[PDB]
């Protein structure tokens, strides 16, 4: 459970993301795919994209990045009180998309990289630590759900 201060650092940098949710989403998904190319394979929709420029030009990828960040933003705003938001996400990601926790780690890493790249002044050690805790909590709670649904374990 994060402190209120930590939550406020998370939400402070997130407001920056909200200024251009699509461009942030693009940067994060591109980062994910560059750093962990195996992930691009569960997006049957994108899995054919080969260059950075192709990724930037893809409407579908741009849409997807907004979908991810919109959901995650709503989650972070709940300050850990996010059971109702995680429920449908766990369902689809455990039972349909089959996204292992390690991939959620990979996308967490990409979020952290992009937020530090674009907003370093709002993403010092203090804020990085808070975001890391928030994303860890999301992972921890979604993993418990996954198991309830019969995934992983
Ligand atoms: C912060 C992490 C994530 C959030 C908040 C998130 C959220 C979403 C939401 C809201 C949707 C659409 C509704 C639904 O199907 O549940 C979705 C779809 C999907 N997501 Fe995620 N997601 C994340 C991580 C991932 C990761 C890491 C992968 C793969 C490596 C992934 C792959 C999938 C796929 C394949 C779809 C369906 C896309 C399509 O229609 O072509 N997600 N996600």
């Amino acid at each position: 459970v994060l402190s209120e201060g930590e939550w406020q650092l998370v939400l402070h940098v997130w407001a920056k993301v909200e200024a251009d949710v699509a461009g942030h989403g693009q940067d994060i998904l591109i980062r994910l795919f560059k750093s962990h190319p195996e992930t691009l394979e569960k997006y049957d929709r994108f899995k054919h994209l080969k260059t950075e420029a192709e990724m930037k030009a893809s409407e579908d990828l741009k849409k997807d990045g907004v979908t991810v960040l919109t959901a995650l933003g709503a989650i972070l705003k709940k300050k850990g009180h996010h059971e109702a938001e995680l429920k449908p996400l766990a369902q689809s990601h455990a039972t349909k998309h089959k996204i292992p926790i390690k991939y959620l780690e990979f996308i967490s890493e990409a979020i952290i990289h992009v937020l530090h790249s674009r907003h370093p002044g709002d993403f010092g050690a203090d804020a990085q630590g808070a975001m890391n805790k928030a994303l860890e909590l999301f992972r921890k709670d979604i993993a418990a759900k996954y198991k309830e649904l019969g995934y992983q374990g």
